[PDB]
């Protein structure tokens, strides 16, 4: 207190656990010492914390000026700017990994950097030169110049970083024949500091605070501008935790202030805390006594289980204790499942690349009809089921048949020429679907940034999406559409290039990570996922150049030159630091969660020392999680006779105000049917005789698979094209197959002339059947309608289709399958004794199988099969239809609805 005044010198050092008051105690000498606004400097370490302490020193302080509140990076990159009296930043590491590519691809064509000749084949990897840049992008945080990692190559025995170093030197002198990267900005300004030896003089002159901020998390090459800049002129003060690693606060002559009142944490969470710290390698502070905490551990017995009772302890806390959302958090060890099973209960909880979501690129389709010039089928399609004009699969169905009524023409076709002139055929609502789509194609081929902007404005929807904001697909829309336009004015400043680049290219609980979770307060925090192979971190940290070997050696001596403990795992003494810094966020209270079916780790069993079986099937407070169980303990034959009433008591609560699912109108097993009528009722049904051994067999399959359900195929409509060739010189039906048959909806072009084989012999097969038979047989007709009243008084009246008729009458039914159907089978089958019942009457039989040409028979028992005709037909009247169990209970359609299954 007594070393932060205004006449002092020399550097403080501020040192204090978590919670406390450190970065307030900046801003409380920030605003003390300018009541000058220049040398008041700040360094916070984030982009957003340095706007959190600008305003809070300008709200304190009639107009005012600025104090200088910067970060690290962001102020070696303005001395870079003055010491030029401009110094240009490099891009991200695509543009900076995407020279890593040439120069690995550049050596293997060649035969100077000598890698080891096992790495040979790993050059040209992806997975190499993502590896290669952590060895430069790891030195150059530590100082160490190519020409001293070489050094390192010859006293122990590695090629690998001999290949490295030289690979390192030659990577700086194409970028210096200036560009910097990203980490090598604060290397770059501490060679041009020492090189001026004015341009100190005329900085140190300058500042008179450095309130430098977060010191623990600093390089040992950002550790050294503090230390210049504080060489002598005024008072520092350095602040920060010194026993959280994950200027210098260990070791130092200059004097210290603690700091041990936490401010934030409760007493029972400062004890949880520092009791972990008893078995590792200022570790005492207290709690806030104003303040009551409590710290508890919870188990599951699965993956589900504990998303479902996160979600009810969430849950618990602001509908019943009060505390509002954006007051919670869930931490995770690292993120890849959770917030999918905690938005089930009604939690508010706050990639995918840009070119191809939805809202995106429905846009950059209207500009590959704009680039080109005309638009084609594929892509006129696909702007109607799509967000600009939106079309569901049932309107779809709807044009078709109302375009077709301007063999039909495909709809690919159809489509294209409604829009480049619309006709005057449907004009109901779908007029202005069309009408839509063009008023974008027009207003973007009479028109690189501004056409774009121009579509954007005649589709309408920029309009349709604010008043909507289902809600939050308009906010994912519009947070999306923002890409396009900030990504698209990236490559203007550097139209067939905009879609070749692009292509390549509140109140809420917060989930977010460990090193994410440095900055919030948070009032509960829950630690979900501290197990086994997850928390204490056992992915080993081995690699092919020896990367986390290099890192501890160079930076320290925590590993000699023995390749031992180098590639092992994350160490646990440093891993124990995340659970004891996660821990301190929150105020009021902690829990933590793993699931033991997947075992909790080693940390779990120490918390539950200082905490204040596992569930398998847990409590929520979800109203379709009420309504569920309250259904289920009244509608029970067997247990709770006086529970039974509260049940029941309760229900009538929740039906009278809404609650879907309460009210017993709404419950799926008290409908009721909605007519039971007796069908025709009244009368003459009629039947054709490929339903007639269908109705025999089950009269349910009858009912729904004649009328409705019905699934859709590629081999029934062949089966038709060969009657139809048959019907009409076995040398002239193969020109007339042949030509027809490149437009099927065959898959594997392999397959398509490996069918059309079959298809051709097995109208050869036929003629070689007609020769074989014309001897003993004589053609009337072919495809003669048959029709009439059968069975008259209901009468049951046969009609249609009879395939061939001949003549010894006898009755002649072409098939195509494989397969035959026996002998003795196929003398009760109920299709020829239809015909057979139809040639006698008023106005044998053969079956023969074109393919694999066997043919069977049925001999000339007709009021043993007269009276089964009027037996069945009876049947398709009344409701309640019977479902027998027949030999084709297999490939049936209607099978998920049978009662029989
Ligand atoms: N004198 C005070 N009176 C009331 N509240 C205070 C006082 N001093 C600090 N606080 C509050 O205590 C909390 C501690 O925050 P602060 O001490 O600024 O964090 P920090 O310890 O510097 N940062 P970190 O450890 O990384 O979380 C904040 O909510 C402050 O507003
Ligand atoms: S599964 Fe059996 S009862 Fe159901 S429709 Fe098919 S054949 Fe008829």
């Amino acid at each position: 207190s007594t070393l932060l005044e205004p006449g002092s010198n020399g550097v403080v050092r501020l040192l204090g656990g978590p919670g406390t008051g450190k970065s307030s105690l900046l801003v409380d000498t920030a605003v003390q010492h300018i009541l000058d606004p220049e040398s008041v400097l700040l360094l916070t370490g984030s982009a957003r914390l340095r706007t959190a302490a600008r305003a809070a020193i300008t709200a304190r302080l009639g107009v005012v000026r600025e104090p200088l509140v910067r970060t690290v990076h962001s102020y070696a990159f303005a001395v870079l700017r003055l010491a030029a009296q401009p110094p240009p930043r490099l891009i991200t590491s695509a543009e900076q990994d995407g020279i890593i590519r040439e120069l690995l691809a550049g050596d293997l064509e060649d035969g100077p950097v000598g890698w080891p000749e096992q790495l040979w084949p790993a050059l040209t990897t992806a997975g190499f030169a993502t590896e290669l840049r952590d060895l430069m992008a790891r030195c150059t945080e530590r100082g160490v110049d190519p020409i001293a990692l070489q050094r390192l190559g010859r006293t122990a025995k590695r090629p690998e970083w001999l290949a490295a170093g030289r690979f390192a030197q030659a990577y700086e002198q194409i970028m210096l024949l200036p560009a910097l990267g990203a980490a090598e900005l604060v290397g770059a300004a501490l060679e041009a500091l020492g090189a001026d030896d004015e341009l100190l003089d005329t900085e140190r002159n300058r500042i008179k605070l450095l309130l430098v901020d977060d010191a623990q998390h600093l390089d040992p090459q950002a550790a050294r501008l503090v230390r210049a800049l504080a060489a002598g002129t005024g008072l520092t003060v350095i602040a920060g935790d010194p026993d959280q690693s994950v200027v210098l606060l260990r070791d130092d002559t200059h004097p210290a202030i603690t700091l041990t009142q936490s401010y934030r944490c409760a007493p029972e969470i400062a004890s949880a805390i520092t009791g972990l710290g008893q078995r590792l390698p200022t570790r005492h502070w207290t709690g806030n006594p104003q303040r009551e905490g409590t710290v508890t551990v919870r188990l599951a017995a699965s993956t589900h289980a504990e998303g479902t009772m996160i979600a009810d302890a969430l849950r618990r806390a602001h509908l019943v204790d009060g505390i509002p959302w954006s007051q919670m958090a869930v931490i995770v060890r690292s993120v890849p499942a959770l917030a999918r099973a905690l938005t089930a209960a009604g939690v508010p909880v706050q990639d995918v690349p840009v070119g191809r979501q939805p809202a995106a690129a429905a846009l950059l389709t209207v500009l590959d009809v704009t680039a080109t010039g005309h638009l084609d089928a594929d892509s006129a399609v696909a702007l109607l089921t799509g967000p600009i004009g939106r079309v569901d699969p049932v309107t779809l169905r709807q044009l078709r048949r109302a375009l077709r009524r301007a063999p039909p023409r495909d709809f690919g076709d159809l489509l294209v020429d409604a829009i480049e002139r619309e006709p005057k055929g449907l004009s109901a609502e779908h007029a202005r679907t069309l009408r839509r789509l063009r008023a974008v194609l027009t207003a973007a081929r009479r028109s690189p940034r501004y056409t774009l902007w121009q579509a954007w404005h005649a589709s309408g929807l920029q309009r349709r999406w604010l008043a909507a904001s289902v809600g939050a697909q308009a906010d994912r829309d519009l947070d999306a559409v923002t890409t396009l336009f900030d990504v698209a004015d990236q490559y203007v400043n550097r139209l067939r290039g905009l879609v070749d680049h692009v292509t390549r290219l509140a109140e809420a609980v917060a989930v977010l990570s460990v090193h994410g979770a440095l900055a919030g307060e948070w009032d509960f925090v829950v630690i979900a996922g501290v197990q086994e192979g997850l928390w204490p971190n056992m992915i080993p940290r081995g690699g092919v150049l020896g990367t986390q070997h290099l890192v501890d050696v160079l930076d320290g001596v925590a590993d000699m030159t023995d390749r031992t403990v180098s590639t092992r795992a994350p160490l646990v003494a440093e891993e124990r630091r995340l659970l004891m810094a996660a821990m301190g966020r929150a105020r009021t209270r902690v829990m933590i969660t793993a699931v033991d079916s997947l075992l909790p780790s080693p940390f779990c069993a120490e918390i539950s020392a200082w905490a204040t079986p596992p569930l398998v099937a847990p409590r929520v407070l979800a109203p379709s999680a009420l309504v569920g169980r309250l259904r289920a303990v009244v509608c029970a034959p067997a247990v709770d006779d006086d529970a039974r009433a509260c049940a029941a008591a309760q229900l009538a609560r929740l039906a009278a105000a809404g609650v879907p699912g309460a009210d017993p109108s709404q419950w799926h097993a008290m409908t009721s049917l909605t007519t039971e009528e007796p069908l025709w009722s009244e009368h003459v049904v009629t039947l054709s005789p490929s339903t007639l051994q269908m109705l025999t067999d089950c009269p349910l399959r009858w009912l729904l698979e004649r009328h409705g359900g019905d699934d859709g195929d590629v081999r029934s409509t062949v089966g038709s094209l060969v009657h139809a060739l048959v019907s009409e010189t076995e040398s002239q039906l193969v020109n007339e197959l042949e030509k027809v048959w490149d437009d099927l909806p065959y898959d594997a072009k392999w397959y398509s002339d490996n069918e059309l084989a079959r298809h051709r012999a097995m109208l050869e097969t036929f003629t070689r059947w007609r020769e074989d038979t014309r001897r003993q047989l004589t053609e009337v007709a072919t495809e003669i309608p048959v029709e009439g009243i059968v069975v008259e008084p209901p009468g049951v009246r046969v009609r249609g289709r009879l395939d061939r008729l001949e003549r010894d009458l006898v009755v002649v039914a072409l098939k195509t399958g494989k397969s035959p159907v026996t002998k003795d089978d196929a003398q009760n089958h109920a299709q020829l004794a239809m015909y057979q019942l139809a040639v006698a009457a008023g106005l044998g039989g053969k079956l023969v199988y074109l393919g694999k040409a066997t043919e069977r028979e049925q001999d000339p028992k007709r009021a043993e099969w007269l009276e089964t005709v009027g037996e069945a037909a009876a049947a398709t009247a009344g409701p309640r239809f019977v479902a027998r169990v027949n030999n084709g209970c297999a490939n049936c359609p209607v099978r998920s609805s049978c009662p029989a299954q």
